[PDB]
């Protein structure tokens, strides 16, 4: 199955997509990360 | 004077600072841009 919208996977043979992790751009700042397309393997900061 | 907190200027001799422009990613979506310090000559996306 394609990974869901906010989930991603990198290793080819995998058993579960992992939720996108909040990117930390410094000290104590966490920006939520969300993928653009449905079946994706990388997380963008989902404010942009 | 230093440029205000969300304004910027790059040319040396300027009579007024210019507001940071929004960043265009596509159709009908604009990411507003802020400035990191007080007197600065470049704007970055205000989310990150």
């Amino acid at each position: 199955y394609k990974c869901p919208y906010d989930f991603f996977a990198d290793r080819p043979g995998v058993r579960q997509c992992t939720a996108c992790p909040p990117l930390d751009l410094g000290g104590g700042n966490l920006v939520e990360q969300c993928t653009e397309d449905l079946g994706s393997q990388r997380c963008k900061p989902c404010s942009l």
